[PDB]
C-alpha cells in the first residue's frame, strides 16, 4: 500500500513542478535538473527549457535524476503499452523517441514545450510505440 501511496505522491509532486513552468520559452538544449537555463546554437542567447530539460526539472521532484536526452529516457524504467498509461508515464516522439519527450497528465493531456512550457492534447503524429514509467 505504501508502494502505491509513495508513487501517487511522487506522481503529484512531478506534475505539480512542470506545470510550475508553463509560459517559460523554448530554448534548444536549454535547462535541466536545477530549472531553465541558456541553450546552445539556436538557443545560445535564450534561457529556457527543450523536452529534455524540462522532465529533468520535474522529475527531479521525486527524488530521480532522469538521463539527458529523450532517446536515453526511453531507454530506462519500464515499457508501457500506450492504452496503460496513466498520468506521470512519459511519452515519446521520433524513431526510438529521439525527437521529443512529453509527460502524460491524463484524460489526453500531455505538459510538452512548444514554443513554450505548455498543456497540450496528445499528439499521436510520430509517436513512438511505448510510453515509459519510471515512478
Amino acid at each position: 500500500g505504501v508502494r502505491a501511496m509513495d508513487y501517487q505522491q511522487a506522481t503529484d509532486v512531478v506534475i505539480a513542478r512542470g506545470l510550475s513552468q508553463r509560459g517559460v520559452p523554448f530554448s534548444w538544449a536549454g535547462g535541466g535538473i536545477n530549472g531553465p537555463t541558456r541553450g546552445t546554437g539556436t538557443g545560445a542567447n535564450t534561457v529556457g527549457f527543450d523536452a529534455s530539460g524540462l522532465m529533468q526539472y520535474a522529475y527531479a521532484g521525486a527524488g530521480i535524476k532522469l538521463p539527458r536526452s529523450s532517446g536515453a529516457m526511453y531507454r530506462v524504467g519500464q515499457k508501457i503499452l500506450p492504452q496503460q498509461a496513466r498520468k506521470g508515464d512519459l511519452i515519446f516522439y521520433g524513431p526510438e523517441g529521439t525527437q521529443s519527450v512529453a509527460m502524460y497528465l491524463g484524460n489526453n493531456q500531455m505538459l510538452e514545450v512548444g514554443d513554450v512550457v505548455q498543456v497540450s492534447p496528445v499528439r499521436t503524429a510520430g509517436m513512438a510505440p511505448y510510453m515509459v514509467r519510471v515512478l
